């Protein structure tokens, strides 16, 4: 709309997929060096009273007097009242000027067209400049990142959250950490009125009857061998018989049903029946103990203490058969019972409330409390997973998972049955996902995936949102990506990667491939429908940032033969 | 995009939305979880 | 390995107790691994692939 100024060069070569700009001037390009850089924007006339938006793919010099050229390609149009469309629909006649794009045309399009804003940040070409997406647009959909090792990336997703708790809304996010490291990026003074609840090993709660079936049946067994058949079925059904007992009142209930029910029972029942011994004389069709008496209901009394029975005979006075089931579980016991004896899992086998009692029921309540936190303000929660086994981290992860996205289904309901949409949303951050989100995995991961994946359908017509990071997006989930709305890259080198990024992503031709590897130290780019078109971007440092203390070697080797009172360690190294 | 031997030449065309769309403290008292 | 892993275990433990970050570091050098490490090999060579993972995964902290 404004005085655009005096322009560069004319067309050369139109078409709707590419065009060809050429300069012929030294002392043109060098005052304007660093607009036309990549990944910026020009404009082209297409007529009187028009103009049309291009993005700079590709420069070449060349010395035979000089000439350049600049290959572009077309978004939009804009016209002198100021609105921009999208969708091309001309192609430009040679002969026709071209001008450089200066920010207040840009500001101007940002400010009115853009319902709600959110900032994100500055524009490269000028740091007094502020970059907007529609504030609904982004944090009600599915986000993602990219990069390589220095980019940047942590720094730049604390400011992002940052943000959106309002550091420099009640909105409630969980974000789990391989690290420690996000921790300390929201340690600011008490008084600052924004709850925080930081976890661990040693203070979370969750019971292990949370579980669905694929948690608790991959815990505690493996169906690699030929045993793998009866093990299931028959745990199965002692499970189930083992959680009316505890619950009588309730009804109808199934193996997923979740309320209390003790596992160390569960093994007693399962080693009595390892030894059972049958009695087939007249009218004694069931089993016989040590001291000469039936048996009607397996139930009653199998589970309160081990019990012995007499020996197989095949005498008529004493006729005395095996069981159908002795000598197959063996080892599983065993294997249970170590896992139980286990010290470092102990918050989830044998857990304790504040006061010291074990769990029940009822506390199922308090246990989100920790991820909901209080309602009607921020808080964030800070999950760790340094000091959880290797072994274990995809059971956590799911059940950690399904026990929101319950929680948001049940409230969604709730609130549809009044008639107005909730309020209270909901953001999970996942975090070096190439561990526990395998690609060319198995089923060793098999129930991370799932807990997982229903967010990423379902998830948004509920309330809750995911945000995945990651550095090696080649091995990375199909599925979690290809939910994912929007995507900001920043530096990126491997070339599998950028293959396999360019591919996924597309409004990519070879020039946005070739900005990635070449972006300077806390640069991005942005792709999707948050902004109005493509854009590359600039970040400020975070405040206060993470740091994730670690120890030092060569600073420590320096020191002096310190030493370890290995007489001490080992005397607190109990392990009895 | 249409492809096959239905149409009298392969072709590209748009659709109009349908109308009508398709569409689909004490809170957690379901202990249950069902 | 198991040893070396659990004393760093035990001691990191200390240390924090204290506050203080840990002061004795080990470098443990393995040389032809695929002799005891195989990608494609029976559980007979199944006790090492584990132990020696544990540090991968779970080492830097301890
Ligand atoms: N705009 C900026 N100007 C100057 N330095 C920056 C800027 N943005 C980021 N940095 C620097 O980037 C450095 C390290 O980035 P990190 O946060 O370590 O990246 P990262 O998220 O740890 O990536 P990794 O190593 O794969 S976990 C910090 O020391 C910052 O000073
Ligand atoms: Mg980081």
């Amino acid at each position: 709309m404004p005085d655009l100024g005096t322009p560069i060069g004319s067309v050369t070569d139109s078409s709707p997929s590419l065009i060809r700009i050429e300069i012929s001037s030294a002392e043109d390009f060098e005052k304007y060096k660093s607009m036309l850089g990549v990944g910026q924007y020009l404009l082209v006339a297409s007529g009187n009273n028009l103009y049309l938006l291009a993005s700079i793919t590709g420069v070449r010099a060349t010395h035979v007097n000089f000439r350049f050229q600049i290959d572009t390609q077309p978004i939009g149009t804009l016209s002198e009242d100021g609105e921009f469309s999208r969708g091309s629909h001309s192609l430009p006649v040679p002969t026709e000027y071209a001008y450089v794009t200066p920010p207040a045309v840009l500001e101007g399009i940002f400010s009115h067209q853009i319902k709600s804003p959110f900032a994100l940040g500055t524009l490269g070409i000028s740091p007094d400049i502020k970059l907007k997406i529609d504030g609904d647009r982004f944090f009600s959909k599915h986000v993602a990142v990219v990069g390589s090792t220095g980019s940047g990336k942590s720094c730049a997703v604390a400011k992002i959250l940052q943000t959106a708790v309002g550091i420099e809304k009640n909105s409630h996010i969980v974000i789990f950490d391989i690290h420690a490291e996000y921790a300390a990026a929201f340690n600011l003074e008490a008084g600052e009125a924004f709850t925080l609840n930081l976890l661990g090993v040693d203070n979370l709660r969750l019971p292990y009857w949370l579980m669905n079936a694929q948690e608790l049946e991959q815990i505690f067994i493996e169906s690699n061998e030929h045993n793998s058949h009866n093990q299931i079925s028959q745990f199965r059904h002692a499970v189930v018989r083992n959680k009316c007992k505890h619950n009588p009142t309730l009804t109808n209930l199934s193996f997923d049903t979740p309320v209390y029910f003790s596992i160390d029972e569960v093994v007693t029942y399962l080693e009595n029946m390892n030894n059972e011994v049958i009695g087939k004389l007249a009218g004694e069709g069931k089993p016989k103990l040590a001291n000469e008496t039936l048996v009607s209901d397996r139930d009653e009394l199998y589970f309160d203490a081990v019990q012995s029975f007499i020996v197989a005979s095949q005498a008529a006075a004493t006729k005395a058969s095996n069981g159908p089931f002795n000598g197959e579980f063996d080892r599983m016991i065993l294997r249970l019972h170590t896992r139980l004896a286990d010290p470092r899992l102990q918050f989830l086998f044998y857990p304790k409330k504040e006061d010291g009692e074990d769990l029940a029921t009822g506390d199922f309540a308090d246990v989100v409390r920790q991820f909901v936190g209080y309602m009607t303000k921020s808080n964030v929660s800070i999950i760790d997973l340094s000091g959880i086994p290797f072994e274990v981290l995809s059971i956590v992860v799911s059940l950690i998972s399904r026990m929101i996205f319950d929680f948001g289904f049940h409230y969604s309901k709730n609130r549809h049955v009044g008639g107005a949409v909730s309020d209270v949303p909901i953001l999970v951050v996942c975090e070096e996902a190439h561990n526990y989100l395998p690609r060319s995995g198995g089923a060793a991961y098999d129930a991370s995936r799932k807990s997982i994946e229903r967010i990423a359908k379902e998830g948004r017509k509920y309330g809750v949102t995911l945000m995945v990071v990651s550095q090696r997006p080649s091995e990375v989930s199909e599925t979690i990506f290809s939910q994912c709305s929007n995507f900001i890259s920043l530096r990126l080198t491997n070339a599998v990667d950028q293959t396999y990024v360019k591919s996924l992503l597309p409004d990519l031709s070879a020039g946005l491939g070739d900005l990635l590897p070449n972006l300077a130290q806390g640069e991005f780019l942005i792709v999707g429908d948050a902004p109005l078109m493509p854009t590359v971007g600039h970040f400020a440092l975070p405040v206060p940032e993470p740091h994730s203390r670690s120890v030092n070697y060569l600073q420590e080797w320096n020191s002096g033969w310190r030493h370890v009172d290995f007489d001490s360690v080992i005397d607190r190294w109990r392990g009895k």
